[PDB]
Parts: structure tokens; C-alpha cells; sequence
């Protein structure tokens, strides 16, 4: 799928401006084309010819011209749409989450959005053929609630050995605003070598509140939230990963825009765990992840 | 070791500068790595260059990046899990407390939340074989009712020394609701020149309820309150230090708690505790094992 | 012992800000260091800067940080430890009413709560060997029942000066709510250049149900109560007081309590008591027995 | 600075030049001196040989060199220091407000800082033995405060003519903005005839308060106050008469070269910060007590 | 008294600069000279060179210079001092309310504002040697009490015509906030063509707080209000008239420092309606008017 | 007639607009004209332009401006006045419910404040000679107590035709907090359709009591209330139609206390002999064929 920098040296000078463009953020050549001009300028070391060059050259590479509908209807098609473990939440989404967008997640408190992220993580190691994608999740956490025990479980009902499923799976466990974003660095390195298909980002405001509580800091946090969400949406382009985000409501603002899907969560006097679309399907959390 | 924060010094840091970010409240090379780059420039004389410097030296002496996840597996079965007594019968905490992470705690009044607490002070510095930390506990108290005689009564049913059990805790009252927030940052100096394996505040609401009884401030006493709590998440991590808070019943104050423990009045001495399961624990003389 | 605040000037203009503390109620370094900066800057006259110098220099004079329980066993030992004049009811207390403690007291009317307080105040002048502290009595009165002839009598019990016993008491005679909050600022001020021990507020919770007039103020009164008996604990803890409260039955008035002695009624003349224990006591022309 | 733009016409000077000068708010040799190049060549009719001519015949006039310090302390030891009353006493200020420079106040309301401008704009006409200026004031009401008869009660106080002291004192009411710098400019001009010892601003930033209301021109404002406190330093500089700038609390922070904090005390009694104390008490007739 | 506009013609273009003036709010060349540069750059049609014209052609008109403190003086007395119907008030007051000072009045309810109100009406119609200033009343109502009879029965207690009373006094019944600024601009005509003396504004504040509810809307509201205040001592000024200001209690707040004078009100228990300076004086409300 | 809004429709009004006008809830120009810019914004698919020129053509065609005293005398010797029956003795309002303006009425119960509603939404029919309103009643019931029978005794004790006093009443029971308001916005198309004399509520509050329970809202219900009242003021005087607002009693200076110019505090007197009171004396009874003993 996604084609890495190495790639496009041709008179490019090796090992000493395509790491330029690897400490930039950019790790595959669909980034750099996917990037603007200025972005390439902004960057110390290349200069407007040297910058020209990589464009040309990158824009050689992956093709970013007219294509017609039917093309992308069968490109749109072949999406991966991996499961949730849910039978009604599988039929409610047409076959779960989809790969290439961002799926948000709302709730009050204790409404399983922090569950249902972990049923996610083992079910996309699951082969094509029954649900997920047969990548690696790489769960994210901010408000650390990570719990390793709880994918043996849920992998057991799958039949998955609850060795491989845990290699598969990585771990940030993020401490500040601006550590998000580093982490998204470190994770388009990680993305070119290895198959993936989760980018969980559990809690991805949660750091946003608890360091920007000044007044007058609206503003900064607006667009450093508005970066990292940017940084979102081009990391999924390229490498095909369904990236989650957990929210926490306590509906529709500057995150809402770049999401996709969103799937509003709340408890119930009956039957309890209802989502929806903002539709309704019916899930509930067991000891092996969701069920019924 | 966890690291502290003289390591950090080279030709470009400024030794100088150490004492400088010393007093801001980081005395751990980790703590300045988890700190933002917000507040390292709002720490007077430091510049833009001088902390982008700091932060990038802090950067390469801990793991900041990714890590599998079976290697977070192996370091969770690393909780020191301190012993309480009977509470734990049939381990409703599975082994203890859970270090690194604040246990929360409630009650009404007389209910024994205080009574626990000093016989967690006395496990603590346990060997771990039966139970213990292997370290020296940390007391804060708010409302007044720390009884170090109560220590010596429940260190003889262990068998530790008397002498070795008062001289490891490390009291200090607390007067006021600023005195709390700068307690933690004099604690964060005093975690690294020795082990500490439990820090416990008698009342993390005492003095926000008595002295921020103005009706107007409301708000004002969040924010601050959040900056004790996320304080105490600070030093709970970057030590491996358990920390306990009991609280008197009857962002938020309720994401921070990893977890809860609520406290009952049973019939006569018959405690009740419970988690939002439920076990048999008492009050005795000689600590809280029944 | 405590220290007065006007050591605290070193560039803090004095007569100008010692003296704008001094109407504030802060007469000592200590009270300086224990109160946030919030009255600090609510005092019209300090700005920012003067208050955070004058709580510097206020903290480089009193220890504020950790202490190992070690310091705190022997600082909580050779307490004064005031007797009640009851040998039995000494015991019963281990050593009687003991100082930095709001000693609270009850009872529903002519049940002693009175006449141990005027022998209570008798025997505060004791030296340590025999029982009290050798302070003076710092009375407070609300429902007039002071009499100064039972005092002279004790004091011939004891084999104490008829004179110079009352020379060391003081009275108040407390009229209005507000009254009482105020001679406690005045306590403190002349509680700084004289040995005192014992500070007795009779009847202190009788005056307000007089201006308990219907149901609209009860949540204004009980904020009034709080600040007052605040005020007690930040009184007693940092001068040492053992600070008496006579309450009459029959978060207020229940958390900053130390220790009740609920005095029930007996058989007529067989006074007892609580600790809600029974103690065997009999009250006399001369203070109460042994 | 009794050294007028008169005695600068020359044969060369072209006198109906110094009249075209006057205008743009220069009436002694000491501003146009005191004024660069640019302030002079904006003028219109003044040409670049006009303008070199007119600043060499000023520097001529006035000496802009150096000078020992010895002589700078003796020419600041004849500093008037006009009397207050009650703020002076106990020499809180060494002599009270003091010519030459702008003595800010502040306050939040009632706390008597209109009171003792109308006890100095009466004491600054004292002789000097007894503490006065001997000059008659200037009042440049904003928020319209002023009443003759305080000012009346207050000589009454100190023993002076009440004819004497009313007709001395010169009042103007300043309704805009751009009012108030032709006022200083007027003030300019009649500061050359009489010997003036005090200028009282009512409120200087009362009028920015409520002519600037918002749409943001904060900026506007910012630099229309930086320029009314340059022209009130160059005034004071120039006259060597005292100002006195009063601001409402809910620029002025380097042309302040003394501050006064007025906030409300026990009683008729009040306290005074230098932002170091006083009892100022306002009585029937000043601030004397 | 005051000049108006229409002398200002001095190849000021009459029907074309001097309307837009006019339509502007400015009806008299006082009421320009008093204007800053910048109210006559706003208005649409007037150039800096047609601005600086029309300042100047005010500023030789009118003496906006230095006066002498014997002078202004001088013009402090003179002053109209409408009486106000009670002998005690009248000697509170020093003469009664003065004309060019908003008198603001404070009380709860049933305090007899408006009934003071209609006496200072029906009395600023007396000649100058017997209290009010023989001019015109324009009482103003928001929540709607003018009673015409109550006037007619105060001006036959006082000997006046009961038809002339009538005829000069102006009513107004404001409804919304932009309408009593409107009223004013409107009353600036009245100002010029006749001699006037009263502008009571009853129920000032009524407006702004039945129609500014929202949360939201306190600094508009705040804004409104202090522009209202500012145009009615701009016209005091201008016209010499005793602006009356009737409010709502149920302390202090910005728009005493628009405000000269206060007269709060209370219901007295024993003889009733007594007043402050906020010094005090008791009135009472007969079937004519105010009395003892 | 009361100026209706159709009249405002110039060549840059887009007549669709005056239709959005009128569901927004001004259905005369004089309801634009007393409205401010403000609403007249919220008002969604208005523009700046638009509003200011809808406020320019309003102010044009109604009178804004100031008014001489005589004028304003003049205009309010004119009041409809209507009357009551039995109080006609001993007139305590000077010939009964005064038009343009709420009259609201109090009482514990079983006083009679319903049954004098009714008196009143008959007599809104009588002849102006006769001291009725030459109108139509809206009768607005909200605790289920109206009765045309007690209408038809009514009406036939002064002698009108039943089906002549039933075509005109027009009822509307409310099940609801904003269902008074929405009934508001229908009346104020009713006021320009036909001539009305008198609007009535049998409780105002009686909704708001049981609807809002909680000690939570309290303040909600205040503001609510508040616009019920604003809504009532601007449709009276804009209208000049009478309103008369009955309350439940068990009291004094409240939110509806600023609203209401006049005040009826009715008691429970001595048997039949009833007793009404201004916040004077009156003495009426409740026959069965009305108020009129
Ligand atoms: N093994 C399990 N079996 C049944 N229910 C569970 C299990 N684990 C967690 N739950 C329930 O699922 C919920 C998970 O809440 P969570 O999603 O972590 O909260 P948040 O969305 O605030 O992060 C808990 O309230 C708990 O009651
Ligand atoms: N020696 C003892 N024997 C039995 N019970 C005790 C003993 N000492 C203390 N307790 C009980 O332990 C409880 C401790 O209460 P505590 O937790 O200190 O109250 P708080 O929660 O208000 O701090 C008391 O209610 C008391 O009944
Ligand atoms: N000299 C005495 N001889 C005998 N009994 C006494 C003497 N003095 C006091 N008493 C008894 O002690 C009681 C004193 O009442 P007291 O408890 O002081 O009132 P309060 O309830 O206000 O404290 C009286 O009931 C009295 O019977
Ligand atoms: N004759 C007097 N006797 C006593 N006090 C007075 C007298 N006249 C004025 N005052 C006091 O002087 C103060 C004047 O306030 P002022 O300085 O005019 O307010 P501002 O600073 O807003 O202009 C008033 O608060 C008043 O209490
Ligand atoms: N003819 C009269 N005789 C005596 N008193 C009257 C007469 N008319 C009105 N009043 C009294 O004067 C007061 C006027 O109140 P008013 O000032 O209009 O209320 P508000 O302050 O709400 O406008 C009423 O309380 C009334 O009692
Ligand atoms: N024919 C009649 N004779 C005597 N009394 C009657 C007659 N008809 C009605 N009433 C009285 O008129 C009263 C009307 O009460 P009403 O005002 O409807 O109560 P509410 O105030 O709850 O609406 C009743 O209490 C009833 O006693
Ligand atoms: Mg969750
Ligand atoms: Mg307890
Ligand atoms: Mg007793
Ligand atoms: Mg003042
Ligand atoms: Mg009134
Ligand atoms: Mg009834």
C-alpha cells in the first residue's frame, strides 16, 4: 500500500535530505506530494529548487490527477469495514468501522466508550474473511485506562492466542497536549513498516482540559486541537487506518467537522449501552468485551 | 533511582538552571519530560532555545516513544499491591492497594477511613514477601487527627520495631489550601533521596470546604482542587508511589480516582466497606485485621 | 514560644503593614503563615507583592515541611495537660483536659458544666508539678453566671493567694453575635505578652439561639458557628490554649471538637460523666472533689 | 520659561513667520527649540532653510548643552512643592506636589481626589514663604465636578480675598476628545502672559472612556492619550508649572513621575499610597485637619 | 439660548450638509462644537475638509475657550431651581431640582416617583419668581402611569390654566430601548423651537430590563445605557433643562457618575414618604400633589 | 381598524417576507413598529438591510413621535369601559373593566372570579350606549371551568340571542405552558380578522403551578410568565382590547405586580353577599342568571 521516502531518491542526495523530510513528519512519498509547497519550504535545509525537485519527483511517483467515478466507486469499494464484535452494532455501521476515516465517540461516564475500544483493538487482528482487517492496533491513551487483562478475554472468545494478539498491539500512553503530536511522528515511521489498522486515541481530549485552563488559552488549544486532528486525517489517507477518537461530552464543534462518523453513547433504564448515529442499535459489555 | 534530575546537567544546561527548574516544582528528569513545553516557558529565565534544550536532553534518558503491549503487561505485574488486614479478606482489591494510581475513600463520619490509613502507614515499610513496599510511608494531614500512638499500637502485631516505624513516616499538618499544593511540591524533592511507597492525605477536602466557604468562589475552588489532583497523578506515576485520599460524604473530582472505596456504618463494630463488592473489616486495638 | 508578628518587619513598613496585620487578627508570625493568601489580600492596603513578601519572610521563621513522627511523638508529648480538679476524672481523661484541643462539654442544666469550668480556671494557674500550666484564664461568658466568690473559695482549697488568683483571670461577658467573634481577634492580641492556658467560653452556643429568630438565617448562623469555633482551632493550635467550649442540649460544632464530656445527670448529687466511660466527681462549696 | 517667541524675530525671521508658527502650538523659543526638525518642517509655509534658521536662532537663544551636576542640583533645589494639607503632613511628599512633572492619582469613587485638587488649585496661590507657588492655577474640567464655592470655602480657610482667588483661577470644561489638546495649546498660548504655578486635569481618561466606547480602537486611544501626556510634559517642562493628572480606577505608567493611590478610609478619614501612608481627612473647607 | 444649526451657513450648504446634520442628531451648532471629529466623520456625505470647516464655523460661533472661575461662577447662578411642590424638599434641595444635572430617584414600589414626577411637571411651568422655569415638561413613560387628570388636579391646586398646562407639557410612551433614543433625538427639534425646562425620563431603566433578559445581553445592555445617559447630558448641557431620572430599585452602579443628584425614596411607616440626599425630609402625597 | 401588516408589502418587502413576519408573531405594523431592532434580527431570514427598511416604512405609517398632554387626554376619554352587571352600584372602576389595559383579579375559591368572567364575556357583547364593548370575548380557560349554559342564562337575562353570544366567545382550553403563548400568537391574526372587546384567562398561573413543580426551575417559570405578561401589555396596547387575568390566592408585589395597572382582590363574605376590594368596597352576588342581584 503506502510507499516509502527511500523510494524517491534520484539525485535527491541520500542520508542527508530525505532524513530532512523524515524529522519534517513525512515517512511516505504520498505525504510529501500529499504537502503543500510551503510546508517542503518551512523546512531548514531545502531550497527552492531542491523543494521543486521533490515535488516533481514525488508527484511522479503517485498519481494525483482526474479520475473518473467508477474508478473510485470500486477504490471506495474493497474498504475493510472492520467489525465491533456487536451483531447490532455490525449491522447498524454496515459492517463496523471503516477504514480511512475518523469514528468519534461521546458518552456521559462509565458508557463503554473506553470498552468498546478494546474489543476494536483485538478484532482487527482478525482475518478478512471474519471482521477486521489482520493489522495491528496502536492504541493511544490519555487518561490512562489502558488494561492489557481485559484483551485475554476478549481474545479468547475469538479463539486468537492471547500471546501474538498483545505483540500486535502498541501502547503511547500520552502525557501532554503537544506529546500527541509527536506520537502521531513516531507513528507514520511505525505505520510504513508494519501492517496496521487501529489508530485508538482513547481520551483525545482529555489533556486538552486538564493544561489549558486559562481563559484567554481558547484560542491556542482551538488550533493546536485543529493541527492534531489535521495530522489525523492525513495519516489515514495514506496507510488506510480507521482511526477512533474517544470524546468525552460533560455535540458538534471544531473535532466535528473533521470526523466522519460519530456514535453517541449513553446508558438506558433498560435493556442498557444504546448508541447512535448522531439510528440505535442494542450492545452490551460482558467480561469478553461487547456482546448481544 | 528514578533518575533525578542532576543527571540532566551539561556544558549547555547551565547547572545553575537546575536549581532554577528545581524551584518551579520538577525535580525529576521524568518529571520534565511529562511536563508540557507551556510551562517550562513560563519558569523565569528560561528562553525558547534554553528549553528546547532541556526538553531535548530530557527526552533521551526515558522512554518517551512507543511500546508493545506485552511489554506494558509484565511491568502491570509489578504493583506492589500494599496489605491493609481484613479488609482484603477474599482480596476485594485482588492483593492490595494499587500502587502508582490514587484509591480514593469516603465515609460519613466515624466510619474508620482515618483508622486504615494509619495501619497502611505501618504495611508499607513491610517487606514485600508479606506484603509490604519496602519503603517509608508519607502522612499529610488536614482536620488534626494523626495519633502516632496508634502507629506504635499496630506495629507490635507485625513485629517491626517501634523505633523503626515512627522515624520512616513523614508528617506534616496541613493549615491551609495552599500549604497542600506546595507540600507536594516540597514532596517531589524529598521522593527522590529516599523510597517512598505510600502517600496518604487525611483529607484532600478539609481545608477547600472551611476555608473557600465564600458562596462566589465555586469555581474557584475547582481548578485549584484540579491542580492538587493532578499533582498527585504526577508523583503517583513518575515514583511508583501508591497514593490513598479519604474524603468526608455527606474537568471533574471524580476522572482522577483510578479507584474507589466507600465506607459504611454496619451493626455495631461490624464495618462495611464497598466499591463503586463488600467484606468483613474491623477496628481493632491493635490495628484493622480482624 | 509563639513569636510576635513584629519580628516579621524586615522592609515590610512598619506601622503600615504590621500595623494593617495587626487589625487583620494576624498578631503572630505564626498566624501569618497559616492563613492563605486570600485574607492576605483581601486586607485593604496590601498589594500583591507586599503579601507575597511578607508570607516569604513569615515562612523562613516557622518550619512548614516534613517532620518524621519521631519530632511529632515528643512535640505531642510534654503536653500541659491541664487537670480538672477530679482525681477520678483525671484518669478518666488520661491527665484531664488536654491544650490545642477544643474540649467541648454538654449537659441540659445545672449539670456541673459551669462549676467545672470555674474550677477548671482556678487550677490553669497550677504550676506543671501539681496539674496546670501556670497561665491565666482568659473566661468568656454569654448567659451571665461568672461568679468570682467560687473562685476565691477553691482557691483556699488548693492553698492558692486569694488575690492574685482573680488578678489572672479575665472576663468578657459577651452581649451580641457578633461580640463574640470580635474579642477573640482581641484574645490574641493580648495573648502574645502573657503566659495563658486556658480559655473558657461558656455558654457559647446559647447566645446565638437568643437571635435564632424564625427559620430564614439558620444557614447564615451556622456559617457564623463555623468561623468561630475556625478561629478556636487557629487559636489553640499555635498558642497553645487548651480551649474549653460549654455547649447546653436540650460540618457545625461536630468535626473541630477533640473530645466531648457529656455529663448525663446521676443521683441527684453523683455528678457523672462521658466521653461519648463514667467518672465518680462531686461538686462543693470549694470547686468540685477529687 | 518666561522667554517668549516674540523676542526670537529678526530681519531675517520674517515676523508674520513667528504668527504662522504660533498656530502650530509653539509660543516660547524653549518648544520650538525643544522640537525636532520634523515638528517644524509639517508646518506648511516654513521652508528647510526657514526651519534651519528659526532652530539655529533658538539654539542660540537657549543653551542645550551640557552641564555639571553641581548646577543641576542647585536648579532642582528651587522646586516650589505647592502644599496639600493633610497629605504633606508628616512630609509624606518632602514638600508637597512638586513643579515640573505630572503627579498622577488614582481612586475607585468618593475618595476625594477632585476635593484636594480644589484645595491646591487655592493653595497654589499662597506666597512662597507660607508654602503657595504664587501663580494662579489652571482647571480642565471633564466629568464637570467643579464648584467655585468649595474653592471660596477653602480660601476662606487660609485667609485670602475671595475675589482674588476666583479671578486667578482660569476653568475650562473639555466635552471631546481632541478638546482637550486644543485646551493644553490654549494653555500654551496664555501660559506666556501670567505666571501660572498648577494645571488640573479633572479626569484625564474619564473622556477616553466614553467618546472611544469600542468597535476597537483601542489603539486610537492609546496613542491619543501617549500624545496629550507628552504635550502636558513638554508643557510642564517648558513652564515649570506643576501638573496634575487625576484617572478613574475600576501610557500613564513612564510620564507619571509621582503616583498617588487614594482609596477609601475609616470614617472622614482616608488613606493615602504612594504606589508611604497619610491621614488625609475632607473637611467642610479643604483637606487641612 | 441655544443657536441653532441653520446660522451656520457660511458656504456650509444649506439643504445638503446642514440636514445631513440635522438628521445626524445635531440640531444646534453647540451641539457640533461639543461633537468630536470623528461623529461628524461617521455621518455619510461629509468629507475632513467639509468636517473642518463645520468645527471651525462652531468654533468661532461658540466660546469653547478658558474662562475665569468668577465667570463660571457667575453662570452658577442664575440657575432655574425649579420648586417641587413641598416645602421640606424645597429647602432638602437648596431651592428644588436644578436645571442641566440628570436628578436620579430611586425606590421600591407605591414610593411616589411618578407622583413627584407629574408635580415637577405640572410646576416647571411657573413663572421664575415663584419656583419653576415657565417652560414645557416632556414627561417620557415606559410602563405606562402618565394620568393627564392627576395634572390637571395639581395645576388647579396651583392657580395655573388647566387647558395651558396641558398644552406645553409633551408626552412621549416609549417602547422599546432604540425608541427612547430616538424620543431624544426627536426632542432636540423641541429644544430649539421652544423654551423647555423638565425631561423626565420615568422608568429609565424599566426598558432595558424587560427586553435585555438575556444572559448574554448585559454588556449591549450596558452600552445602550451608558450612550442614553451620555445623550441626555449632552442635551442638559446643551439646553439648560433639569433631566429627571426615574428607576427601579428591586444601591449603585455606573451611571452615577452620569448622574449629579439622588433622591431615594422610602415608604416612611409613620407619616410615610420619606427621602434622602444619598440628609433627609418628609413629603406626603395629597390628593393635589405633594404636600407636607 | 388596526393597521394590518398586509398593508406593508411595498415593491422591497417580498411579500414572502411579510408572511415570515407574520409567523414570527407581529401580525400589524404597529407590532412591528413597537418592536424592536433586536427580535427583528433574531427573526431568522432577515436581513440588516431588510430590517432597517421594515422598521423605516413602520415608523412612517404610525405615530411615534411626541404628543401634546391634550392629545393624549383626548385619546383616553374614549375607553370602551365595560360593564359589570351587579357592581354597577356604587361604580368602584368608574363604569367597570377599563379596555387596553389588564384588570387582573384574585381570590382563595368559590369566591366567583369564573362566573363574573363569564358576566364579562357576555357584556364585551352589549351596545357602547348600553356600557358594553359593540366586540367579542376570547375566553381562555385553563382549569376546564367554563360553561356556555351559565352564558346563555347570562346573555338571556340581558336579553341577547344565544346563538348571537355563542358565535362570537371564542373558547380555547390549554393544556400548557407555551400553549398560552402559541395561543397568543393565533390571537393576535384573530384581532385583525374581527373586532374584539375583551380577552380572558381564567388562571394564568394555574399551568404554571402544576406544570413547574420542582424547586429547580423557579426562575424559569418567572421569565416565562414575564414574556406571558410582555405578550399580554403589547397585545392590549396594540390592540385596545380589555384583559382580564384571574389568580389563585393561598398574594401581593410580584412579577405580575408591574404588568397589571389594576388589581380586583375578591373575598369570601358573608354567605351570598360577596365582597370585592381594589389593592374601596364593593358588594355583589352570583345569582344564577349572573352577577346582577
Ligand atoms: N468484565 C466486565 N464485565 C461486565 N461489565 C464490565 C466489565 N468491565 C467493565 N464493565 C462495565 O463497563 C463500563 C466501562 O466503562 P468505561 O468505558 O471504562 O468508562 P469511560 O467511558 O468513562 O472510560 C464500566 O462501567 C463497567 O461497569
Ligand atoms: N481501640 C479501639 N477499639 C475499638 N475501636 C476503635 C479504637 N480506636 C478507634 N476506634 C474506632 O475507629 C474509628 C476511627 O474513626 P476515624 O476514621 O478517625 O474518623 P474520621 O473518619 O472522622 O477521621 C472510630 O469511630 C472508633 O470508633
Ligand atoms: N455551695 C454549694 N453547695 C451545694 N450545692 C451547690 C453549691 N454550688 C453549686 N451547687 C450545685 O451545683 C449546681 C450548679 O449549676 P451549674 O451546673 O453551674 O449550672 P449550668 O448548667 O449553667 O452549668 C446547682 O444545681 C447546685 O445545686
Ligand atoms: N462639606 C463636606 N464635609 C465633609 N465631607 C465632604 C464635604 N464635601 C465633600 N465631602 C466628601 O468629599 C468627597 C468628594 O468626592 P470626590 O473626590 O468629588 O469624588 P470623585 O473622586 O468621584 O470626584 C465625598 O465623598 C464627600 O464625602
Ligand atoms: N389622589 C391621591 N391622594 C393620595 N395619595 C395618592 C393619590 N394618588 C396616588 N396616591 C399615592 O401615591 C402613590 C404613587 O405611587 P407611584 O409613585 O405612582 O408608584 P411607582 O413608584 O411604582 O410609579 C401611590 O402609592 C398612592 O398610594
Ligand atoms: N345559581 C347560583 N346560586 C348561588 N351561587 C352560585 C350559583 N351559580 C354559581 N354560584 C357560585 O359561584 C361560584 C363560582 O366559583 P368559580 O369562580 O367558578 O370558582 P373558581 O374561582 O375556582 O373558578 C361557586 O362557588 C358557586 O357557589
Ligand atoms: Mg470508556
Ligand atoms: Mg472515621
Ligand atoms: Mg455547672
Ligand atoms: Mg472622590
Ligand atoms: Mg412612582
Ligand atoms: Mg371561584
Amino acid at each position: 500500500g503506502p510507499q516509502p521516502i527511500s523510494r524517491l531518491e534520484q539525485c535527491g542526495i541520500n542520508a542527508n535530505d530525505v532524513k530532512k523530510l523524515e524529522e519534517a513528519g513525512f515517512h511516505t512519498v504520498e505525504a510529501v506530494a500529499y504537502a503543500p509547497k510551503k510546508e517542503l519550504i518551512n523546512i531548514k535545509g531545502i531550497s527552492e529548487a531542491k523543494a521543486d525537485k521533490i515535488l516533481a519527483e514525488a508527484a511522479k511517483l503517485v498519481p494525483m490527477g482526474f479520475t473518473t467515478a467508477t474508478e473510485f466507486h470500486q477504490r471506495r469499494s474493497e474498504i475493510i469495514q472492520i467489525t465491533t464484535g456487536s451483531k447490532e452494532l455490525d449491522k447498524l455501521l454496515q459492517g463496523g468501522i471503516e477504514t480511512g476515516s475518523i469514528t468519534e465517540m461521546f458518552g456521559e461516564f462509565r458508557t463503554g466508550k473506553t470498552q468498546i475500544c478494546h474489543t476494536l483493538a483485538v478484532t482487527c487482528q482478525l482475518p478478512i474473511d471474519r471482521g477486521g482487517g489482520e493489522g495491528k492496533a496502536m492504541y493511544i491513551d490519555t487518561e490512562g485506562t489502558f488494561r492489557p487483562e481485559r484483551l485475554l478475554a476478549v481474545a479468547e472468545r475469538y479463539g486468537l492466542s492471547g500471546s501474538d494478539v498483545l505483540d500486535n498491539v502498541a501502547y503511547a500512553r500520552a502525557f501532554n497536549t503537544d506529546h500527541q503530536t509527536q506520537l502521531l511522528y513516531q507513528a507514520s515511521a511505525m505505520m510504513v513498516e508494519s501492517r496496521y489498522a487501529l489508530l485508538i486515541v482513547d481520551s483525545a481530549t482529555a489533556l486538552y482540559r486538564t493544561d489549558y485552563s486559562g481563559r484567554g488559552e481558547l484560542s491556542a488549544r482551538q488550533m493546536h486541537l485543529a493541527r492534531f486532528l489535521r495530522m489525523l486525517l492525513r495519516l489515514a489517507d495514506e496507510f488506510g487506518v480507521a482511526v477512533v477518537i474517544t470524546n468525552q461530552v460533560v455535540g458538534g464543534n471544531i473535532i466535528a467537522h473533521a470526523s466522519t462518523t460519530r456514535l453517541y453513547l449513553r446508558k438506558g433504564r433498560g435493556e442498557t449501552r444504546i448508541c447512535k448515529i448522531y439510528a440505535e442499535a442494542m450492545f452490551a459489555i460482558n467480561a469478553d468485551g461487547v456482546g448481544d
